[PDB]
């Protein structure tokens, strides 16, 4: 069983501008992912504070980078909060119709695509190189749900039947046939030393 | 009745760090205070999406500035979520036990104080400007709380009888003597224009 669901009008809009702009310094979705996976395991780590239970679907808080050249895609995964179906459908937890409208002012008063982040829709960036992205997730509140787009104004949401989680975020970007630099491991090392050095959890890049 | 608490050695630490560092560019406080302010509204406007009553304490989104020449302070006020005793005690919310970790070894590797922010732990910069920071805060689940502190390894907690405030958070700086540089109008402008230029709520600075 299979829900489709549209967009709201603002982040089909969002969608439209990041897939359309030219705007070469597309290596800023990399950065905007693992902060967002740096935010969610932040979330989980305070819960976990209080209620150590928390964490019984999983003590390890890291995020790890999958390249895969076969498939053409680069998975990034998370052990943070994750996200409930409710969440997932609202924006992926995000107030994306008033960043939207923040942002969208910014870029007519001088911004650039690069400075989404700060508009709290950085996931949207994943389209600039991306065709589809699907995203799995699992909170402890909630079951295992595989959210998916290829934009064009509509989203699906699904039970996950694949690989449990446990719990957290997996982002796996089914990238464009020129963008597939990102899949380098030489290329991903350098927009992570470049971007995300602060990060607190530990990155794993996979190998192939 | 009033409570009076430990720091964490760690957040005594980051504490000593931020008072006994010298750091001319201590400006940076203001910004992390309405990066904070930001984050919280956000937060109230999140669940206000799926629950509109979340807003009965107050429908406004907005951050104002309240310099005070006559008691030396400049106060923030947000209409953000809020925080509760817990989060109140548990370092207003924040992770810093693991924030203060990477910010410590950014320090050693290169970074500088004004980078505190990207460590979860910006509200600590109060110090860099305040002898004594008191916070008052009210969260929907919750009554109304006043925190304070002047550093020196302890922080007190007790309900507030003052001017209730609906929902929010208001940060109440008791400026060093030699910081009322932040109290100018014109002072204030310049850094609210350089570094919170892009922030999604109204920013009003109160005139005396
Ligand atoms: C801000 O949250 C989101 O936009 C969902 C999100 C969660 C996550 O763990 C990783 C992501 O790349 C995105
Ligand atoms: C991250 O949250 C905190 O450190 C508490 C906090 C909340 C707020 O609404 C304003 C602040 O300046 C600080």
């Amino acid at each position: 069983e299979v829900e489709t669901f549209a967009f709201q009008a603002e982040i089909a809009q969002l969608m439209s501008l990041i897939i359309n702009t030219f705007y070469s310094n597309k290596e800023i979705f990399l950065r905007e992912l693992i902060s967002n996976s740096s935010d969610a395991l932040d979330k989980i780590r305070y819960e976990s504070l209080t209620d150590p239970s928390k964490l019984d679907s999983g003590k390890e808080l890291h995020i790890n980078l999958i390249p895969n050249k076969q498939d053409r895609t680069l998975t990034i995964v998370d052990t943070g909060i994750g996200m409930t179906k409710a969440d997932l459908i609202n924006n992926l937890g995000t107030i994306a119709k008033s960043g939207t409208k923040a942002f969208m002012e910014a870029l007519q008063a001088g911004a650039d695509i690069s400075m989404i982040g700060q508009f709290g829709v950085g996931f949207y960036s994943a389209y600039l190189v991306a065709e589809k992205v699907t995203v799995i997730t699992k909170h402890n509140d909630d079951e295992q749900y595989a959210w998916e787009s290829s934009a064009g104004g509509s989203f699906t949401v699904r039970t996950d039947t694949g690989e449990p989680m446990g719990r957290g975020t997996k982002v796996i970007l089914h990238l464009k046939e020129d963008q597939t630099e990102y899949l380098e491991e030489r290329r991903i090392k350098e927009i992570v030393k470049k971007h995300s050095q602060f990060i607190g959890y530990p990155i794993t890049l996979f190998v192939e």
